[PDB]
């Protein structure tokens, strides 16, 4: 297959079991950007379900999902992984025909505790490869409370740093760069900064823009504190918290201000195919004080199966240090990782920054495992900038897609470390074939 259809769902189940029928959740029918126009269901290739306050036992729950999907699609979807941590649970299921294509499956979980609050907060994860394309899925439940934004941001950073999904050799990189596509979703619990009656007025009008301008997740993302260079599809569904059970007619009630607690975000390597086909919530599933949120994505995949030469590399790096620096290059297209020599020039007209330059002589050629053009296009390099005394100052990713040829092509990208922008990097390179 050339592309796959990925379903992501997030639902705080409110410590009661689901209703018998959750079909709207699976088929992206409800409010927001929806697939209500689709009369005959196209079964997705991969279903991913993240839940919180899921008080159904692991085994029984996975069975309910397999059962639900069986009745909808007339297919025995196979669960490749599942992972729970208290009542935070994720499960990933694939079509039977894709079972051979999956490999390198891992799971992880992380606790993020804070004193004097209701704990049981943290995250669970699943990653795998679909042929040559790596996928990461994170399901979390962060700290609740209107005034706990700083605590939520810290939960995010603790997850980003501690969650050990994927290959170990990528331990200079965190989960924001380990996977071709990363989906981070769950009960993020960021809230609306507005009085209760004024918010209910806007929900009645279906005027979401004035509420989105006071959404705490949106504001923190603009400050560059969480979810650096992630995407979220535009929100056009009402707040998913907090409803009275048995209906969606009525919000319950600053401790119960309506909010978009339940969210899906993604982070992709550059020059890859990824389109969001839905992002919304149901309005006919009423067992929880939250509503289920869905998202679907069309995602490109690459089959499973010559040298790379750099003219020069130049990095603006954020630091007070003045030592020498080098680069390590990692990729799944390489047999072993390579390293550069010392940088051979450096300058600065800023106390906080440093320009660091590697000439062609200081940079090694990389030798890929296959010489096929169609293979090489779909690959990426992971670069980490390290100092000579030795910890990383910055990581980034570079696509080879437009770099295939005889003459060297320009690249420019951002450097990050531990959820902070730490500079940029640029250079000139070619992937040559004989």
């Amino acid at each position: 297959p050339d592309m796959i259809s990925v379903f992501i769902g997030t639902w705080n189940m409110g410590s009661v079991p689901p209703p018998k029928n959750v079909t709207s959740w699976f088929t992206s029918k409800g409010l927001g950007k929806t697939l209500d126009e689709v009369t005959v269901t196209i079964p997705h290739d991969i279903y991913v379900f993240g839940t919180q306050e899921n008080s159904v036992g692991d085994r029984e729950w996975l069975d309910l999902l397999r059962g639900g999907l069986k009745e909808l699609t007339d297919l025995d979807y196979r669960p490749i992984a599942m992972q729970s941590l208290w009542n935070i649970k994720v499960a990933v299921l694939v079509k039977p025909e894709h079972e051979n294509r999956i490999s390198h499956v891992s799971t992880s979980s992380v606790k993020t505790g804070i004193a004097n609050t209701l704990g049981n907060k943290g995250a669970v994860g699943v990653s795998f490869m679909f042929n040559g394309t790596s996928f990461g899925f994170v399901n979390c439940h962060l700290t609740s409370g209107n005034e706990k934004t700083a605590r939520r941001n810290q939960n995010y950073l603790d997850i980003l740093r501690l969650l050990s999904l994927g290959d170990r050799q990528l331990n200079a990189f965190d989960i924001s760069l380990r996977f071709t596509h990363l989906f981070w979703f769950g009960a993020l619990n960021y809230r609306l900064d507005m009085d209760i009656q004024e918010i209910l007025n806007y929900i009645s009008r279906k005027e979401f823009e004035p509420l989105l301008r006071v959404d705490q997740l949106n504001l923190e993302r603009e400050k560059h504190k969480v979810f650096l260079r992630f995407s979220e599809e535009e929100i056009s569904f009402p707040p998913t918290y907090r409803y009275e059970r048995g209906s969606r007619d009525t919000y319950a009630w600053r401790t119960n201000v309506p909010s978009w607690c339940d969210r899906i975000l993604w982070k992709s390597y550059p020059e890859t195919h990824i389109i969001c086909n839905s992002y919304g919530c149901t309005d006919d599933i009423v067992t929880s004080d939250h509503s289920p949120v869905f998202g679907t994505f069309e995602v490109g995949v690459t089959s499973q199966f010559a040298y790379i030469e750099f003219e020069s590399i130049e990095a603006i790096v954020k630091t007070a240090s003045r030592t020498k620096f080098f680069i390590e290059f990692y990729s799944t297209c390489l047999e072993e990782y390579k390293k550069s020599f010392e940088n051979d020039a450096q300058s600065s007209d800023n106390i906080n920054f440093l320009k660091v330059q590697w000439s062609s002589r200081q940079l090694p050629t990389l030798k890929p495992i296959l010489a096929d053009i169609e293979y090489l296009q779909d690959q990426h390099l992971l670069l980490t900038v390290k100092s000579m005394d030795g910890e990383s100052y910055g990581e980034c990713v570079v696509a080879l897609k437009s770099m295939i040829g005889s003459t060297a092509q320009q690249f420019l990208t951002f450097l990050s470390h531990r959820g902070e922008e730490t500079g940029n990097i640029r250079g000139s390179m070619k992937v040559r074939v004989p």
